[PDB]
């Protein structure tokens, strides 16, 4: 039948704004998503959110709320952004959702039954606004009393970390160690990029695989151990399963499951990838469950210093194909990005109101002017330039797969509108206006056309991942209202149109 391909982005707390880092993660998901839907896969895109803890309960109790009735506001919110976003996720996942907590229960169960859970007590460093459990030398800003940490801050928030001091259940993630390092070794692909692995090795394996408080015994706000209804389970674990609770793990129907698991790629930012990539992985081995294929770990963007952009008042703005297409353009593979105005105008009223919005409105106006908008057939290479840039056009789609393959989507942007930038130079180069004053160069200016629009059309189907209005208004605009031409193996070959097509009369600005 149909290939499958499984892709998830990380379920985000509901703690008060989405920020275009979070928005980041979820539009190259879509980007992933959509262009796995083009090639023919049976493709799943599944992102949700993490609402148990204690943060979240503190966030409610706050705000003079319940958790429920705070939570399911702040979800209305992050999903009024990913509707406005347009993203094609295939399900959305909440941990508050019974068909979750049903398979954290019983994979807590089964793990302690296995004799992989223990009980204890945890002491140590934890921040809640982290959600994470340190050790004395991760503290930042430490306070010695005698030799001795008495406090400190996060290294990753930079919050105070707080002792903690209770009864708790230990995961025995500590005998995995050698299992998931010979793991590294036969799959060294499995974080990308690569450059991420060996810190995160160094940072969190090396010092050695501390057992995993897995319960806690203070807070009410999570899913409770059923052996043990005082334990609360932790919001990592809880948090974890979800991208094979959502798939109907542990129920009757596990078709969902047998179908989509193991997932291609978990897609995050780059300060969660030892959950998903030391204890995502421990885990599944305990549950005896086929690991992930990847886990893309993408970088931050900065605000020319560090770290306010609101994607919904840039989406107002400058629409949406532009706070899309400055995402996945300014972000690059194994690195960081800045957020600054200047830059995304540029980037907005440059690349895509001149470089494409103008190069559809130049062709498209010597189309009316020079055959009344009867677009003429393609023919063939007639142009001393057109076996060159036919060429230019199949190895931009060539060169284009491999980016978008090994997730680098500002590299597959920039190819595409390196062609864009050729597409326009071949309106000087060619002079259609001085072919036009010949009435035996009519044959060569149509050629010239067709190839403008073809040039196009080629364009605008390999944006349909990236951009979800603009593609569309070009293939209204020139006519073009075959769905196959919007399809990738329509570019297989060049020169699709055969036919002449009458465009527009009235061609109307694509972007804003
Ligand atoms: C299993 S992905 C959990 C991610 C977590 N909610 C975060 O915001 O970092």
């Amino acid at each position: 039948a149909k290939e499958t391909f499984y892709i998830t982005t990380p379920i985000y707390y509901p703690s008060g704004n989405l920020h275009i880092g979070h928005a980041y993660s979820t539009v190259a998901g879509d980007v992933i998503a959509r262009y796995k839907r083009m090639q023919g896969y049976d493709v799943r895109y599944l992102t949700g959110t993490d609402e148990h803890g204690q943060k979240i309960q503190e966030k409610a109790q706050k705000a003079g709320k319940t958790e429920i009735e705070y939570l399911d506001e702040m979800i209305a919110g992050i999903k009024q952004l990913w509707a406005k976003l347009e993203i094609s996720n295939d399900d959305f996942i909440r941990t508050t959702e019974e068909r979750h907590k049903h398979v954290v229960e019983q994979v807590f169960e089964r793990l302690l039954k296995q004799g992989d859970i223990y009980l204890g007590e945890y002491e140590g460093w934890y921040s809640v606004p982290d959600e994470t459990y340190y050790t004395e030398s991760q503290l930042v800003d430490p306070q010695y009393e005698n030799g001795k940490i008495i406090g400190g801050k996060s290294p990753d928030s930079g919050h105070e970390v707080e002792l903690v001091k209770e009864e708790s259940y230990f995961f025995n993630i500590s005998k995995y160690t050698d299992r998931l390092l010979e793991f590294y070794d036969q799959n060294p692909d499995f974080i990308q990029p690569p450059s991420r692995k060996n810190e995160m090795i160094n940072n969190f394996i090396k010092p050695g695989l501390a057992d995993l408080a897995v319960s806690r015994t203070s807070f009410n706000w999570g899913v409770h151990v059923p052996s043990n209804p005082k334990h609360v389970v932790y919001v990592w674990i809880d948090a974890l399963v979800n991208y094979i609770s959502a798939l109907g793990y542990l129920s009757d129907d596990e078709s969902l499951f047998n179908k989509y698991w193991p997932a291609d790629i978990h897609l995050m930012a780059k300060e969660i990838v030892r959950f998903h990539s030391i204890i995502w992985p421990i885990l599944l081995m305990a549950l005896d469950l086929p690991l992930p294929k990847k886990v893309f770990a993408h970088g931050w963007i900065l605000m020319k210093d560090g770290k306010v952009v609101d994607p919904n008042i840039l989406i107002d703005r400058y629409g949406l194909d532009a706070t899309r297409y400055y995402l996945m353009r300014e972000l690059p593979f194994g690195s960081d990005g800045v957020f600054t105005p200047e830059a995304f105008v540029e980037r907005t009223n440059f690349d895509l109101a001149n470089d494409l919005g103008n190069l559809v409105n130049r062709t498209i106006s010597m189309v009316n002017k020079y055959f009344d908008g009867e677009l003429p057939a393609y023919q063939g290479p007639l142009h001393e330039l057109d076996e060159e840039m036919e060429a230019m056009a199949l190895e931009t789609v060539k060169s284009y797969t491999e980016s978008m393959e090994s997730l680098q989507f500002s590299v597959a942007l920039s190819t595409v509108w390196k062609f864009i930038s050729r597409t326009n130079k071949y309106i000087d180069e060619t002079t259609p206006w001085v072919l036009a004053k010949d009435d035996s160069q009519k044959d060569m200016l149509g050629n010239v056309m067709a190839h403008l629009v073809e040039n196009i059309r080629y364009a605008a189907v390999l944006l349909r991942p990236f951009l979800t209005h603009a593609p569309k208004e070009i293939f209204e605009q020139l006519n073009i209202n075959n769905p196959q031409f919007m399809e990738f193996s329509s570019l297989e070959q060049y020169g699709v149109l055969n036919e002449s097509i009458m465009v527009t009369g009235q061609p109307k600005p694509i972007f804003p």
